[PDB]
């Protein structure tokens, strides 16, 4: 069908800039932990309090293993879209061959297709673990604010959530990427069929 071969391609191109936009919100997490983990490790440092402590020693090490999970998130990002440029090539190639040749290039783009969906999936993880972490240390910081006030606490917890409002946004991307992958499956799998 016309629109059939028009709405592949649409999923194809909106997915495309999604990857686009993951890969950049990655970098700028990246950066962010990285900025703030010095604000952390001297908070840890300077701490007195034994119940601050552990919670703020808690709470590095997290992020220390974060920056890991970080590094190995944007990698999966990075393999993602070595794979879609591989989905253009031979999705371009079977649309000039219309639906001529054998099947091994068919074949190829499906393997592509269900290669990027394991992709997504472990890259959506790493994300829900990171944030699953981060929202363990607002309950941790949250504990040890009572009523003290303590000024240094309440600027690690904004911090903290303003992170987790980005981690959040990450995921989501994240989701909407396997929506569009599922879609471009379906859509594929018509178009395969029928002409
Ligand atoms: C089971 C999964 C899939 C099947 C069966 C499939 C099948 C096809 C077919 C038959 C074509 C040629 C249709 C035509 O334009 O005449 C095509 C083209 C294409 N596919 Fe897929 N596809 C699948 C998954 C994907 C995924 C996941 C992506 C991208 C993330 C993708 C990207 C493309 C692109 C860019 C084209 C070329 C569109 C054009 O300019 O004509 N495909 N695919
Ligand atoms: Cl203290
Ligand atoms: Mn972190
Ligand atoms: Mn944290």
């Amino acid at each position: 069908s016309p629109e059939l071969r028009q709405e592949h391609q649409q999923l194809a191109q909106e997915f495309q800039q999604l990857l686009q936009e993951i890969q950049q919100l990655g970098r700028e997490l990246l950066k962010g932990e990285l900025q703030g983990i010095k604000q952390l490790r001297e908070a840890s440092e300077k701490a007195r309090n034994p119940e601050k402590k552990s919670v703020l020693q808690k709470i590095l090490e997290d992020e220390e293993k974060h920056i890991e999970l970080l590094e190995t998130l944007q990698q999966t990002g990075q393999e993602a879209q070595q794979l879609l440029q591989e989905l253009q090539q031979t999705g371009q190639e079977l649309w000039q061959l219309g639906g001529s040749g054998g099947p091994e290039l068919r074949q190829k783009h499906q393997q592509l297709a269900q290669k990027i969906q394991q992709l997504l999936q472990k890259h959506q993880q790493l994300g829900a673990k990171i944030l699953e972490d981060e929202e363990k240390h607002i309950e941790l910081l949250e504990t040890i604010l009572g009523g003290s006030g303590g000024d240094e606490l309440r600027e690690l917890l904004k911090g903290e959530l303003q992170g987790i409002k980005q981690y959040r946004e990450l995921q989501q991307l994240g989701q909407k990427a396997q929506q569009l992958v599922q879609k471009l499956q379906q859509t594929g799998q018509k178009l395969w069929q029928l002409g």
